[PDB]
């Protein structure tokens, strides 16, 4: 999904290096490109390329890989990744089971994996930060060895960046983003040797930069410079609140709120759509457009571009007229279905209905509405008999609800003016 | 599909319950685990997880699975599992046959497998909620193991639903929906054992709840309490819901709709009749509606039920209350009639992929952009007319139109034919 | 794609009729539950199920199936289909190829097939309705058994259209389409023992029948007595076509439905027809009606989400539109000299007050009376005073042509003036 | 991926010519059949279908084809194919990498192990310029001109091709064009695919939905010797921008045919149609935004010269609408605000839960009057000034009429 992952090297000659380990002609990377698995603790600081070293080796390996975090797993994770290595071993194929952050499991937890690791289920890859031997089962350390990761020079740093400006299909390659080199430079200098970190600034920096004329993005260095709980839900309500209330302005500074905290833009953009049909509704119909519109826009267009979009739709919405009848109508009408008995549709109104059904009817048969004056059946009703006195929407008289307001009383007229009435 | 079938243990760590067979280093796990393959009978009640547990079988065997019930399946049914499964025997891969309520099955219709448990084309797992020592030859026990399934204890529910909302992918994790404790408890307390009701139940009240303004949904004890109270039924709602809305009826439109969703009709089945009463009743009366109904559609693709169904509803009563005229509708009938019936005539010279009307009078070019006078029909059917506008909606404009446009054509002094 | 194509049976027990070979037991279904290949051939008259059958026993093989007919295939396609099993060989994968009407080859071209008989690369299976003894080599009748399949009963006919419309996946299993056991009987009658031709039938009925108020089709005896799309495009289409938008651009929807009609019931794809819309709409009508795309964008929406006979009727109601519509080439008139220009004078370059960021003068619009920066002009020097655009009085367009002179009057007696 | 690439042969029945060295039963056609592989060097002139045997080859071999140019191939991508090759040997297919302008340069370790297979593509004779180490383990193979009969195959190929080519697309290629694409090429096959390629570009679509591709049209394609992504094609952008904003429609259809007709992606401009409809647009004309998508959709249905126009309507309709920046400037304020300021917890009566809230569709007009929806230290901020332009006159209207109401209501917050 994000840049970093998706910018994961795929073979030796990507893989931004641990030269010191990774060298032509050395150990490991005979190792690796012969295929031969063995299990490892690889320790270094953050972004070193420990997760990506990882599936690197099981590609050269053709095995499967699956990752966990000792950091959000527990007991149940782990037997779960246990449990998928042994299928993968009963349909004959290899696993590399990573764990991110090993030194936080404790002794018992770590003890659960020797008896896979013993028995060839899996081979065994964990990352840490800290020293191995410090906090690791010396059981552990015995069947995996361990590899000392640096952290990456600026030069590295300033490679991954340029490959990542330079994919045309994992990367901005051939997506009108300029990456000068004094800001590609900048971000070395605050990364310190943190590849994950750098690829999350540039990507960052690419989400915030404003498009000019042209469709350009420049990651200028002042762009560097200038840089999901009950806070979350509070601003997603304070910002329906605001377009239920005719503020645009207000809605339009929780919605920026929400989008500089990280929230998801279409997460907003869903919130619209129901907007447009339970405060809206039909003294507005155009505003489902809108909403519409505004949603497919974000999905073709860059993040910030995107994000003015639904901005517009928020500021049409909030302007719109507001209307909740086709909320309460549609909210009576499954009451009633769901309280009411099962009412039989009555024979007028069946799909095809033999004669038997008509004469058990008593007569009654459909009323087909075009033939009739104004196309409309005066006086014929369409709820069951048990139900016939049932309103469940009233139109407001704001923006188009004035109209309908009307047509639907001239309508209840015809009715009540008509000589052939149902059930009467 | 549904969210008891989406939520399938994989293995036997998803696996909830069944301990006094499964607890890690009894027989069974150990063979599951080996992914050795041998015919069994499971015997227990409704939603215990017999259908769960063939399947976390086939999974630890690499095989293949395929289900028929007793009930459900005639003989077509039947020989269709076993051709599947030796399709795959010939091309070398393991199959299981997973059959529910196999006691409900005569004895002469149990003789039909025991080929086939012994020349390898089939592992048998037979589920049943009846002792199984009844009605099943002593053949087929004889070569199929019996397992024995509890009911689940609460603490065992209470796990299955909240597993079921943690999953992020095949469940309802990160995806909005609170289940309180309380509630969890009620629904364990409620189905009484069974995990698949356990499971509907929690995805009834999923579809249910309101979305508050923060598009949270929160599983509440009142709605839990208030829950417990494909053929001539279902067409003759959809037709009421038709006819009301050609009828101009918003109210009796709603109720029926409502209807439909709460017998579990499927709501684009909805989105689609809407459609085709965009065109058929309403059509350029308002063109517009065409796009409300679409709109609709869309809204329901990517917010789904919670909230695309009031959105299906609004296009319900949009298409009530708007001008109704079945002219294109006729209209369209009529030419497919003159198609069928009267000769398959060429196409004028005029009128002819060419690359005083003496030949073809680009409309563009004339007063008004409009070839007075010119026909656009072959000779024999010169004439014909099928679009008779209403005069609501739009129509009314559009009548004017035409009619200003016929007054053109018979003041030209170019006539075609 | 079509329903005789989806409803191709895969295994034995899909497969109808040819019971007095195929009944549970005798040799020939056994060897083929087995999964044995060897060469055959199938003699039997036209819709006995001879291609189907060639298919099952491939699937019970794992092997691929290649198709050719010694009637209506060419040198190319033979040789072509040698060099796929050849390449599905190097992979270690079976093969069949299905030779239709194979009688049809004298005694030499059918020696041409033994070479590859013989190495194994393929399995023969071929298909006639003369005789095999007859006109077949006896270097190939003694390496390929014959069988022999009978004119399916109207009662196997039944089951085969049954079939279809029982199949949930393949066929109309979960389309509401009902079909009576009057039309069942009607369609076995009319097709004399060639499945094919039942299920072709079938699927006319269903493309033609029409939706009730509930969603239903009813396949009713009276639609068969009123009786081809993969066909190539000939004069007869194009000019059907030609007619069709020529109708719609002398705004006559009524010719404009007939020619439509014409075409739908001559087998052309209504979804062709929806792009003529999308092209009729910003050529025929642009401006004027800005409207008209998205009515034309809704019909093939719609078409795409539901049943055929409904969709047409949405592309209908497009087409009665745009025939409606108040009629404006502008747009594209415009759009035609823009390009003339751009491909016949100099490739002149952007202007300064134009270019993105210029180095070491601009007039943003919004910022100026109006949101109109009122005297500039917009083209290179060298073609100042260009105009492509004349936007005709209809619909949409007579407020564009106001709003259009009242800008050029702006530009007139604004006090700052590009190039001056 | 053009019609070029797409319509690469797949075996032997479909490749053409070099019937000298493909001819049923001569030593070449037996071991590509048999699927052996040796490696190879090809040499004949461009477009003789170097490339292509290779890919053939692969096919009956079953195996994967890394391709490689001595030209534009750096030191890593060249590293980063062997690496691609060995992960394949690892997970059990053969490789073959294949090197396009060979000439120019000791691959050989990666040879003996089996690792790769080697074909190297070339316009010189091999022997001159490339050391007798690699020429001892590839035998040479001599390739040949495409005669016109050749090459007016590759065309009805590709003309004949329902799903590669451009069979059943409407699309008529005359005998006269066909022959004078020949005639034109000199033996050169991708050239010939290319032609046919720039011809269905191009040619204008009758009433019916056909594409006529006549001789004329060749002559035309054939004088066109202009030269062929940098700050020209950005300025080139930013003048259809400008000039839209400008509400000039005929500059802008001038610019968007410069950009059509210099290569442009006329999907980069529909983008840009979306950015402009938000931006320039807004709420001045909501329906902006609809008719661009709606150019978009247009585009991605139809053909590219019917598309082109569509869009083409689209930008006229975005030069003559109202203009407004109002959301635009209004969200720019808004983000500013939300990065510069505290961050500010939400007031207590627009959360969702309690730990006050003034549901408006319960009040007179819809209206909570006197309600406040920002913090209190920043009550009373304002984004969005409407013009009096388009739809944004009726909205500033409704917007003072509203403020009125919160200024006399009985009720405020804070």
């Amino acid at each position: 999904q994000p840049l970093a992952a998706r910018m994961r090297p795929e073979n030796l000659a990507q893989y931004i290096g641990q030269q010191h380990l990774l060298a032509a002609g050395k150990p490991l990377p005979r190792a690796i490109e012969a295929g031969h698995l063995h299990s490892m603790i690889l320790w270094g600081p953050p972004g070193t390329g420990k997760t990506t070293l990882a599936e690197v080796i099981a590609r050269y390996a053709n095995a499967d890989v699956e990752r966990i975090s000792a950091v959000t797993s527990g007991v149940k994770e782990i037997r779960e990744a246990i449990e998928r290595a042994r299928q993968n071993r009963n349909a004959g194929r290899r696993t590399i089971l990573f764990v991110d952050e090993v030194h936080r499991f404790n002794k018992s937890q770590q003890d659960a994996f020797l008896p896979h690791i013993e028995d060839g289920t899996i081979t065994f890859i964990g990352a840490t930060t800290e020293n191995p031997s410090f906090e690791l089962n010396s059981a552990l350390l015995s069947r995996a060895r361990v590899y000392l990761l640096k952290s990456l020079s600026t030069e590295d740093i300033e490679q991954v960046l340029t490959q990542a400006m330079e994919d045309k299909t994992r990367g901005y390659g051939g997506q009108d983003i300029v990456l000068p080199d004094e800001t590609r430079r900048a971000i070395a200098e605050l990364v310190n040797g943190d590849a994950r970190r750098a690829l999350n600034t540039l990507e960052m920096m690419a989400d915030m930069a404003e498009v000019d004329d042209s469709g350009k993005r420049v990651l200028k260095p002042e762009l560097l410079t200038e840089i999901k709980g009950d806070r979350f839900y509070d601003l997603i309500s304070a910002l329906h609140k605001s377009v239920r209330g005719s503020a645009p302005d207000a809605a339009l500074y929780w919605y920026a709120r929400i989008i500089t905290a990280g929230g998801d833009p279409l997460y907003v953009a869903r919130r619209c759509l129901a907007i447009a049909s339970e405060d809206v509704g039909n003294a507005d119909p155009r505003a489902m457009q809108v909403a519409i519109a505004a949603w497919d826009c974000f999905t073709r267009v860059g993040p910030a571009e995107g994000e003015r979009a639904i901005a517009q739709a928020i500021v049409y919405l909030a302007c719109a007229p507001k209307s909740n009848a086709v909320y309460t109508a549609f909210k009576a009408a499954l009451a009633d279905a769901r309280e009411r008995p099962d009412y039989d549709v009555p024979v007028h109104l069946r799909n095809a209905p033999t004669k038997l059904m008509k004469e058990m009817g008593y007569g009654q048969e459909y009323r087909y509405a075009h033939d009739e004056a104004n196309a409309y059946a005066a006086g014929e009703v369409y709820f069951p008999p048990e139900i016939a006195q049932t309103r469940y929407y009233f139109p407001t008289n704001r923006g188009l609800e004035g109209k309908i307001g009307e047509k639907l009383a001239w309508l209840a007229e015809q009715d009540q003016n008509s000589p052939i009435k149902r059930y009467r």
